[PDB]
């Protein structure tokens, strides 16, 4: 007699440290959000951000877009039996407010205050008009007041025995190499859930992963798999995958690099364009990603997923700078004044200084690693000296947060409209803060651009959104702020050996991936049956 264990892989680790604190995204385990702490609403981003109501049953914006009310579902219990109510929501937002350390999404710059209207209704007051704020609100973890009010210091609290609202709150097994997370005994949506436990094995990199997945040892994964047909697909007809289109991937350059020679090059827009034209994006896609991507030749990073949003006069004006043109790259370096003056074949800065660009991508992310090595070779052909680095994710991340890096290859989260990409990638407000992610850390700062970003949802009118879009697109393309390469894919592999009900090509219910930060994975696990 065997419980239905579902084997998932949301995040690389070399060893598991027991940490289920949903506010500490950089050091916690990646089954905490959604699976332990259910959100108020899941927005189905693949289906136009259609709201799927979970712990909330409704929300409504005020007419001036300066406040919003959430109705809380009745009958819901924490895993320890205690009732879930508006108090828990109000508490959670007050906690993040007082301790900005715990704000990983930037909610503190939208919500000025939160109040309980009654036991199942919460009101949010805004600092500024935002018709999209319910989406932002839904990113904040909601935790139980009767536990966290008694917590010491939440920013170091490891929360080893979690009390949660989600489907899997019980820590059945924990070891450095394996943990098993089982059904919440008081789960409100238990009738809808047919999986008994989440089984989470320790896997450090894509190499260790490839061995395990081809051998049929996984159920639900979202890792890069090299040569997936001959390696994994051909291993069994039970081995399936579905890779729908995802977000932008780019080389991001540090505008505040402390080295004089490097700073001179990186902050030069002719240099960023020459760098960009040296890249053979299609070769990166074919070789490093085995076809799993689309060329991104928008200087703004927009991508072909959102070409309806594109001001095509802006896109075509700067398109040439974001296509493969090695002769053009060499000519631009020459015109700009990046001349090789010490006879080694690599261009030097206008002030005569030699330099090498260190390009980083995360350890274990072999598709990104191979991308950077291909770029290093393509750059050398036009006389730009570069070297690849593959630091551990925490080191990669910290070096961006601190501004010590030169160039970083990174992907971005992908929304229902271009705002998820553009805001996270360019809003200068997101360049400061301990909880802040890496995405905005080039430290290019443009007050006009921030102004446009912060006004994107001042109205409900989508035609005025589209025009703000066009303004944003123009600013970023004009300055070639990053070097966009491709639009990636939501890599997703599923095994029909032990479970059915999977999302796929024929059943495209939403983003199918198992990563933290994909709230839809809650809704996906609810569709699975043994
Ligand atoms: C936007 C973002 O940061 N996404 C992260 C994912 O990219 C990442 O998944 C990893 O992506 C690598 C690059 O394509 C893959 O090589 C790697 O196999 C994959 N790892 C896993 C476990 O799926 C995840 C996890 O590191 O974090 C996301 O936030
Ligand atoms: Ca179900
Ligand atoms: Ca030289
Ligand atoms: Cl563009
Ligand atoms: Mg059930």
């Amino acid at each position: 007699a065997e419980r239905s264990e579902l084997t998932i892989h949301p995040k690389e680790f070399t060893t598991f440290v027991r940490n289920f604190n949903p506010f500490l995204g950089a050091t916690n385990l990646h089954t905490t959000t959604d699976f332990i702490y259910e959100p108020l609403v899941v927005f189905n981003e693949m289906h136009g951000n259609t709201p799927v109501f979970r712990l909330a049953e409704n929300f409504q914006m005020s007419d001036d877009l300066m406040s919003v009310t959430f109705d809380i579902r009745k009958g819901v219990k924490w895993s320890d039996g205690e009732a879930f109510t508006a108090d828990d929501v109000v508490y959670s937002f007050n906690l993040v407010k007082e301790k900005p350390e715990l704000d990983q999404s930037g909610i503190n710059s939208w919500v000025t205050g939160v109040e309980k209207v009654n036991d199942y209704q919460v009101k949010f007051r805004l600092s500024e008009a935002n018709s999209n704020v319910p989406y932002e609100i839904a990113k904040v973890p909601v935790v139980p007041k009767h536990v966290w009010s008694k917590v010491k210091d939440p920013s170091t609290f490891t929360n080893e025995n979690p009390v949660g609202s989600g489907p899997f709150t019980v820590i059945d097994t924990f070891t450095p190499q394996l943990y098993i997370q089982c059904e919440n005994p008081n789960y409100w949506d238990a009738a809808n859930l047919d999986v008994d436990c989440l089984r989470v094995p320790q896997i450090a990199n894509n190499d260790q992963f490839l061995g395990k997945v081809v051998n049929g040892e996984m159920d639900w994964t979202s890792s890069f798999v090299p040569d997936i047909d001959r390696t994994y697909a051909a291993a069994s007809p039970k081995h399936h995958y579905w890779y729908p289109p995802a977000g932008t991937q780019a080389f991001v350059v540090n505008f505040k690099n402390p080295d004089a020679a490097k700073n001179e090059a990186l902050t030069n827009v002719d240099f960023r364009r020459a760098f960009s034209m040296a890249l053979d994006r299609q070769t990166i896609i074919d070789i490093a990603f085995y076809g799993g991507g689309t060329v991104n030749d928008f200087a703004s990073g927009l991508g072909y997923a959102f070409e309806a949003w594109s001001d095509e006069k802006t896109h075509d004006k700067f398109k040439a700078y974001n296509s493969y043109n090695a002769e053009g790259a060499k000519k631009l370096l020459a015109k700009a004044g990046f001349k090789d003056v010490n006879k080694d074949g690599f261009v030097d800065t206008p002030s005569g200084k030699s330099f090498e660009l260190l390009i980083q991508s995360p350890n274990g992310a072999t598709d990104f690693n191979n991308t950077v090595q291909l770029a290093v070779e393509q750059l050398a052909e036009v006389g730009i000296k570069a070297r690849a680095r593959t630091p551990d994710f925490s080191v990669y991340n910290q070096a961006m947060l601190e501004g010590t890096y030169d160039v970083a290859y990174t992907n971005y989260f992908h929304g229902a409209d271009p705002y998820t990409y553009w805001n996270s990638a360019y809003n200068s407000a997101l360049q400061s803060g301990d909880g802040m992610p890496r995405f905005a850390m080039h430290f290019y700062k443009n007050e006009k651009l921030d102004g446009l970003l912060n006004s994107f949802y001042k109205t409900a009118d989508k035609q005025e959104q589209l025009e703000i879009a066009h303004g944003i697109q123009q600013i970023i393309a004009q300055d070639q702020v990053t070097i966009p390469v491709l639009s990636g894919a939501y890599m997703y592999q599923y095994n029909t050996t032990r479970f059915t009900g999977w999302w796929n090509e024929e059943n495209p219910k939403g983003r199918p991936n198992i990563w933290a930060g994909i709230p839809e994975r809650l809704l996906h696990v609810l569709d699975l049956k043994p």
